[PDB]
């Protein structure tokens, strides 16, 4: 393996456009990230000329005018900057993706099959062309970029702050670490307990996985609460945990506020100190201490680039190993023969391919195929001697071992390698169809073909008509992702494609598609009456035109078996808008059934309107510092530095205490919350029908994937956005007033220019984030066509089609050039347009502030104090509008789980009120006029109008053929799929009014796949009954022959075993399905098949306990039953779900079990 090669073979792939690009979006980042810290010294300079001259109104206002055009000139060098770096970065980093793309799936077709069975696998392939974008679209695509313009903001920060003022420099530079440790704990400390939250939640999630899994035996036992009390256990430690990272997030955000605020105290006295011994400017000072802030800020922001850096140095040496080898069939270079006869005759006197997956094995010997040129030969064998390694042999894979292969006298190794492919048309299991059109897929046999004869490869084989009335239309990108469902219509267009190639060889394999329509007498109909006769190996029907081939060449043991005639067999066991009221009155009841913890909510609410107001407080203090800089007084100025700064430590301290107060209390109601909405969705999830869980849309992993993720974004969400609202909503309010009550109509126009710098700062966010979008879906199709390709190399190097398949990428692959360079340059203009009206709006206002101080409306100290508070409300209301989409998301969220909780369902586990059951029963149940009841499949009908009566005290052993509904009566009992017309009698009365949790105490199954719960064996007997306690554990084991195993356990009485542990033998865990049923102790005893492959001893244990836990009770048996019925008094044989007569096992008439029963009999026998 490679750990990564030089960054500068990442870049073998530009022209000159793409340095052209590199080179001027990398001035643009420099230029971007220069410009930052020379608008804070512009920004200085501005303060200074408009307070230093407070007596001379006219200097100062034309140098308030000089520095605000100083302010539009940054604006305009950011507009063009900006725009440079994004535009110019992404479209070099789309097109050198691009062709890295088109160039290693060219290489990758080009490898031999060695090189995918050997060496870098198909799906290392298929992942590789799947993160190229983490590999090239990534680190110099845009991180490049970002990395540049970090670097360059990081070094224009500190030479900015060193120039202006060096001593404050260096203590602003000592000061920085303090708060990078500290957030640094913070982060590390939120995100290890988040990662433990996170282990809890999979826990959970594995929790609700397993009872959906088994939601059979969980809803039959009334397992519901059971679940739902484990369910809630696990919530329960997450909930903890989650109140655990609530505390350290508040703590940490808390300290880093304590810190920063402790910290300026000092900075803000020491530029005091600056000032009064005339080293520098107040304006001087504020600058200087941003420009540190803002160079330790891109150092931070700089290193996730290194990162992917890193990253993707290691995937580029990967696809730089793949592309670098170069194929060893290539020896021949095309200097063969393309002039030999067509009539091949193959003559292969070793056939040995020696699969390099599993190298040194010789699965074949010496086989021979010697093929009649123009008779259908035939070949048979088994799995372990694969035949279809024979074809690999006619294809020319290259892999000899002792022998050689000659077509009609010519050795395939000295000839074309490419013209072979030409003759041979070959058709495997699989169809081997891309993404693109279905006449493409067609006409890549035969590149030169134009649509008269594609069309009549269609026609004269198999069926085009079915394209004619295609309801899509005549040409279909093989529909979204798959047009075919049945997948008979892939085979017959991987014939007809295989007929636009020459028909000179054919290569028709089994063709095992699960053929059950007209796909069979199709295949029949194309290509088993063509001239030629030549290779065809086919195991899919045992009379499948196997009769019709004249040779049968059995192949076994490496070798050809006895050639011929076919009559005679051989010995084998073949077988063959939107509104946003809805949202409004969702979260409205998601408030109110979040009721009860409203009050520490509020609490916290509170918390975080102190934290809003203390950030104004805290700018203001600065902006008021800023005023006492330029004071003529020195002991004033003195007195009102101390009192600025106790005020500030007394800041930091309500700052800590009320970050930790709002950030654990709204953590505590966010966790609250969503652990009592996977309570009540779990709640509802377990109330929904049968039908509901076989629903296709409704997938365990999938319900389990459901639940949690869309738990945790809520909560996520609705928490952590509501609080930033709240305390950013507190920051604007206190912000607009302070600023309206110290000077308005300055307030007044900065709140005009208000939506431009909130929306500046929006894009500044996103700028942060990054502006391409989400980047593997962006080259999907042409991924989704180069894993197809790959997975399909075989059939790309037989067809000859890699060159053809590589064009159809470059046509993939150029819409994402094309709107990639267009979001780019779109991005680009857009993000130069805000910051540099964001720079206009700054000019303005302090202009304005100028002009009001000239007139005397105003003073300096009013004016920088409102601009420094609205722009740091601004701020706020930026945060708010960007992390507003995490509201959008939160509440599809939300209606995702009031859909899920608010459904509706027929069937009623715990029922409000119903008819009272009897605790002990007699029994007969009966089921009279049943329907299929699988509303998943209402088409396929079975139980046609059956008639079942049990009896009291005694078992039916109804058997039926095999997939006859079989497992599927007992589900009429429990109500699990009700019957549309049917009627389930229990003690006299239908059992839909009655209860369903009661009954449902009252009966006992064993599924066909008996299951487990937990890690032991003790947790599911106990899950049998609440009175399993020990002894009726222990009493049941030994009904089921179970004890004598569990006594005799390799570990204690429960050992390590589950879905999730490590699972016993097969017929132990029907022993223990058997002993829970029978710890159940339930009147009705439903029984199901036990002994599919159970050893004879085994088997006879079975036998007997199932005979105990039929002589107990009243049972229902529906295993296969051979023998040792215990004289059953009816026996259901139903054929197909229809009325038949109930003959017995002893043959009282022996009428119908002599026309079903006997044959299956004397088969098993």
């Amino acid at each position: 393996e490679i750990r990564g090669v030089a960054f500068k073979e990442l870049f073998r792939f530009a022209d000159g456009l793409d340095y052209v690009l590199m080179g001027i979006g990398s001035v643009g980042a420099f230029v971007h990230g220069c410009s930052l810290p020379l608008f804070l010294r512009f920004f200085a300079d501005l303060v200074n000329s408009f307070g230093s001259n407070s007596n001379n109104v006219e200097k100062m206002m034309e140098e308030v005018l000089k520095y605000a055009l100083y302010f539009l000139v940054v604006g305009a060098a950011i507009w063009a900057s900006s725009w440079a770096e994004i535009s110019c970065w992404m479209w070099s980093g789309e097109r050198q993706t691009t062709k890295m793309r088109i160039k290693y799936l060219e290489a990758a077709l080009n490898q031999d099959i060695q090189f995918f069975d050997t060496e870098v696998r198909t799906s290392d392939v298929v992942f590789a062309i799947n993160t190229d974008a983490v590999m090239v679209q990534d680190a110099i695509s845009e991180k490049l970029g970002n990395f540049i313009h970090y670097m360059a903001t990081f070094v224009s920060g500190f030479i900015v702050g060193f120039t202006a003022v060096w001593q404050l420099a260096l203590v602003t530079l000592a000061v920085v670490p303090l708060i990078a440790v500290i957030g640094g704990i913070h982060t590390t400390t939120l995100s290890k307990l988040s990662n433990k939250s996170q282990e809890s939640l999979s826990q959970a999630g594995n929790i609700v996985e397993q009872t959906v899994v088994q939601i059979r035996v969980v809803m039959a036992f009334v397992g519901e609460s059971r679940a739902s009390q484990a369910y809630s256990s696990a919530l329960k430690i997450a909930q903890k945990l989650g109140y655990k990272t609530g505390l350290a997030k508040g703590m940490g955000l808390g300290a880093t506020y304590f810190v920063v605020f402790c910290c300026y105290a000092l900075l803000l006295w020491y530029g005091g100190y600056l000032v009064r011994h005339h080293l520098t400017n107040g304006g001087l000072a504020i600058a200087t201490m941003f420009a540190v802030m803002i160079g330790g800020l891109a150092l931070g922001q700089s290193a996730p680039s290194m990162a992917a850096f890193a990253k993707a140095k290691v995937a580029a040496a990967k696809i730089f190993r793949i592309i670098d080898h170069k194929p060893t069939i290539e020896r021949n270079s095309e200097s063969g023969v393309e002039l030999d006869s067509v009539t091949g005759l193959v003559e292969l006197k070793n056939v040995d391919f020696s699969y390099p997956s599993r190298p040194d094995v010789k699965i074949l010997n010496n086989f021979c195929l010697s093929v009649p040129a123009g008779k259908t030969i035939a070949l048979v064998g088994s799995s372990g001697s694969g035949k279809s390694t024979v074809v690999s042999l006619i294809e020319r894979f290259y892999d000899p071992n002792s022998g050689q292969v000659l077509l009609d006298g010519q050795d395939l190794k000295t000839l074309k390698l490419r013209w072979l492919r030409q003759q041979i048309g070959l058709v495997s299991q699989e169809p081997a169809l891309f993404a693109t059109s279905i006449k493409e897929n067609i006409l890549l046999g035969r590149p030169d073909a134009d649509q008269v004869e594609i069309e009549e490869a269609a026609r004269v084989a198999n069926a085009h008509s079915f394209i004619i009335k295609l309801p899509d239309g005549f040409d279909t990108q093989v529909g979204e992702r798959g047009l075919q469902l049945s997948g008979g219509q892939k085979q017959r267009i991987a014939i007809a494609r295989a007929m636009l190639k020459n028909p000179a060889i054919l290569l028709l394999d089994e063709a095992t598609s699960a053929l059950d329509s007209e796909s069979e007498k199709l295949v029949q109909e194309a290509l088993d009456r063509f001239m030629i006769g030549r290779t065809t190996l086919i195991i899919a029907h045992r009379l499948s035109t196997i009769r019709k081939a004249d040779l049968v060449a059995v192949l076994q043991q490496g070798s050809v078996s006895e050639i011929g005639t076919h009559d005679e067999l051989f010995s084998k066991g073949e077988n063959g808008k939107l509104a946003f009221k809805d949202q409004a009155n969702s979260f409205w009841r998601l408030a109110k059934m979040n009721s009860p913890e409203w009050k520490y909510a509020l609490l916290g609410s509170v918390g975080s309107v102190i934290c809003g107001s203390l950030s104004a407080f805290f700018a203001y203090v600065l902006s008021a510092v800023l005023s006492v800089y330029y004071n003529p007084d020195h002991e004033y100025m003195i007195k009102q530095i101390d009192k600025y700064c106790y005020l500030l430590i007394g800041l930091s301290s309500a700052a800590l205490v009320f970050n930790t107060l709002q950030h654990s209390f709204w953590d505590i109601v966010g966790e609250n919350l969503t652990k009592r909405v996977r309570e009540k969705m779990l709640s509802a999830v377990l109330k929904n029908e049968m039908a509901w869980f076989d629903q296709e849309e409704n997938e365990s992993a999938r319900i389990a994937a459901r639940l949690a993720l869309d738990a945790n974004n809520v909560r996520s969400a609705i928490g952590d956005r509501i609080s930033v609202i709240v305390q950013n909503t507190a920051l604007m309010l206190v912000a607009c007033t302070a600023g309206f009550v110290l000077q308005w109509r300055l307030a007044l126009v900065l709140v005009a220019v208000f939506p431009v710098v909130v929306a500046a700062t929006v894009l500044q966010k996103m700028f942060m984030t990054g502006f391409s979008g989400d980047l593997e879906a962006a080259h999907a199709k042409g991924t989704q066509l180069a894993g197809e390709a790959i997975a399909n190399v075989r059939t790309v190097a037989a067809f000859n089609s890699e060159a053809k398949i590589v064009r159809l990428y470059t046509a993939n692959l150029e819409p994402p050039l094309k709107r990639c360079f267009w979001k780019g340059q779109i991005a680009g203009s857009g993000y130069g347009v805000a910051q540099f009206c964001l720079y206009a709006s700054y000019a303005l206002g302090l202009w304005y502030a100028s002009w009001l101080v000239k007139h005397g409306i105003s003073d300096f100290s009013k004016t920088i104090r409102v601009f420094m508070v609205l722009m740091v409300s601004a701020n706020g209301a930026a945060e708010t509008l960007t992390l507003a989409p995490d509201f959008i998301k939160g509440g599809q969220a939300m209606r995702s789980v009031f859909e899920l909780l608010d459904r509706k369902t027929e069937i009623e586990p715990d029922d409000p009120d119903t008819t009272p059951v009897p605790d002990r029963l007699r029994g007969e149940v009966e089921l009279k006029h049943i329907d299929f009841s699988y509303p998943s499949r209402p088409d396929i009908q079975i139980f046609r109008d059956l008639s079942l009566r049990a009896r009291a005290g005694k078992t039916l052993a109804l058997v039926g053929p095999s997939g006859c509904g079989k497992s599927s009566v007992i589900s009429l009992i429990q109500r699990f799929y009700e019957p549309s017309s049917g009627r389930v009698m229990i003690d006299g009365k239908d059992i839909r009014k009655y209860n369903l949790k009661a009954i449902r105490k009252h009966i006992a199954i064993v599924p066909q796949e008996p299951c487990l719960f937990g890690t032991t064996i003790y947790e599911n007997i106990a899950y049998g009954h609440e009175c399993a306690t020990e002894a009726e554990i222990i009493q049941a084991a030994t009904l089921a022959s179970a004890h004598k195993f569990i006594s005799a356990l390799p570990e204690g009485y429960k050992t390590y075993v589950g879905e999730r542990g490590v699972q016993l033998s097969g017929g132990q865990k029907q022993r223990i399905a058997i002993a829970r049923a029978l710890v159940r102790k339930a009147e009705i005893m439903l029984l199901d098949e036990a002994t599919s492959a159970l050893d004879a001893e085994s088997e006879r244990s079975v036998q007997e306990a199932l005979d105990q836990a039929c002589s107990g009770r009243t049972s229902i048996v529906v295993a296969h039953r051979l023998s040792t019925i215990r004289n059953a008094h009816v026996i259901a044989v139903i054929d197909d779900g229809k009325v038949a007569e109930q003959g017995s096992h002893s043959h009282l008439l022996k009428n119908h079990p002599d026309g079903i029963y006997a044959r299956m009999i004397q088969l098993q026998r």
